[PDB]
């Protein structure tokens, strides 16, 4: 029997960012994560201020981001304190354990310094989370492991996909969920986050390839949806938030009982 | 039977890229490439001026450099021209097409403007190349596909190599050859470069393991080894150099003849 997410984040081995994570969900009613991938920092943050009541989670790709500099950063944790939401650099760590975590606290970027999530590939093996750890244990922050991708021709699958869990299990303190297209794991700690969203069937030209929020939620086990275009390119992107929102959470509901 | 750097160079199929590679190698005597694994632009500048003879490429991680600017860049371009190396961004991009051509051209970084090489994950499938190439082929630039992985517990087996393999024969304009421990592919036209290499016996406490020159270019039949803290941590790095240069080009002669 499924739990609602106010309690899924009180269960007993649940981590303490999924735990923030999964109250502002149920406070907010919105299991709606906006993929902001945009190339100027002040279209950013006006989406991040404007969308930030109806959104769980802001996931950058910071490397896009023609105009980045810390203070950016700085801004948009002050709109995520403010709306309540988590911030999660989809960076995709995906190399040996001791190149990871200098990817992850230094450079220009210092992504550990404001990002509550990252993601990780399974593909190095499981040193590329013990080395992403030893960076973010301290700093309090969570990973997930993407075990399924949305696009054409995906390799994670099958067996890859199991290691992705098993990796998962074994680095629970750190670990908090996947980037999947369905529920990959029966623990109700673990959360799924799902790309590859929008509400008309289609793709693009490279190789995307899109679901709805009712498929995905509703028939396939998910907790959250990540939309990019099906936001950022309409009109009012603020409307479109909204109804990727109650899409989500009513496939949520309708999914729980 | 096996061809020279140098006949491998003029093979009908060849990419730009590889050709320009092959030569160099052949003119240096080195199949040395050296992974410039540092967070200060002095230190890299002064490795790549120091090293320069002794390598045919420098791989770098532009996302570690505290003090990164593109003038970095234009600096390291120019002793990369001086000393005859090509410059490989080691980036792993693991995303959908449509993101990862926005991180190959754009952001701070502009990797394509001054990387002859980057490389890529095969497990989001053929988008991630067909997304780069869009904005590699008007530069001229080439891709490595990494089919194999150094580390301890590595997904990059099997039916994974397969598929990296197939990737990078139909993808041939653009891609080069192989990030992988050994010889993956038949064909003269694709490159083999192996990282997870030393001197001594070892690995580190992340999930690295070590494999000498003579193994890896001998007995597995790659082209090229990338090394990065068995040069670096050393105390002379120029004669570090040295001796993985003459280790890993004795070990192709002898395979050649
Ligand atoms: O399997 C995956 C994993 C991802 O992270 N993503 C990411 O999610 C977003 C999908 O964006 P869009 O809704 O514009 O197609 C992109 O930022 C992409 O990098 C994905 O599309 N598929
Ligand atoms: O399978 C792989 C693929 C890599 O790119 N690498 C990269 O090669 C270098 C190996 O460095 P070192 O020689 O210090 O262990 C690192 O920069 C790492 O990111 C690797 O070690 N194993």
């Amino acid at each position: 029997k499924e739990l609602s997410f106010g309690a899924r984040a009180e269960l007993p081995r649940i981590h303490p960012v999924a735990s923030k994570l999964l109250r502002l969900m149920q406070k907010k009613e919105t299991n709606l994560c906006l993929s902001a991938d945009v190339s100027l920092a002040r279209e950013l943050l006006q989406l991040a201020d404007a969308l930030g009541p109806s959104i769980c989670m802001l996931k950058t790709h910071v490397d896009i981001l023609n105009d980045f500099t810390l203070d950016v950063m700085k801004e948009l944790i002050t709109l995520a304190k403010c709306h309540e939401f988590l911030i999660f650099e989809d960076r995709k760590f995906a190399d040996i354990g001791n190149t990871v975590k200098k990817q992850y606290e230094g450079g220009i970027f210092k992504i550990a310094s404001w990002a509550d999530l990252v993601n990780a590939h399974v593909v190095p093996g499981s040193g590329v989370v013990k080395g992403l750890q030893e960076v973010g244990l301290p700093l309090h922050r969570g990973c997930l492991l993407i075990a399924e991708m949305s696009s054409t021709g995906s390799l994670a699958t099958g067996d890859y996909t199991r290691a992705a869990v098993r990796m998962a299990e074994e680095h629970s303190e750190f670990v908090v969920g996947f980037i999947s297209g369905s529920r990959v794991s029966m623990k109700p700690e673990f959360l799924h986050l799902t790309p590859g969203v929008q509400l008309e069937a289609g793709g693009d030209n490279l190789g995307q390839q899109y679901n709805s929020p009712q498929e995905v939620i509703g028939k396939r086990g998910s907790d959250i949806i990540i939309v990019g275009r099906g936001i950022i390119s309409a009109a009012d992107r603020l409307e479109a938030a909204e109804m990727y929102r109650k899409a989500a959470w009513e496939a949520y509901l309708s999914r729980l009982g």
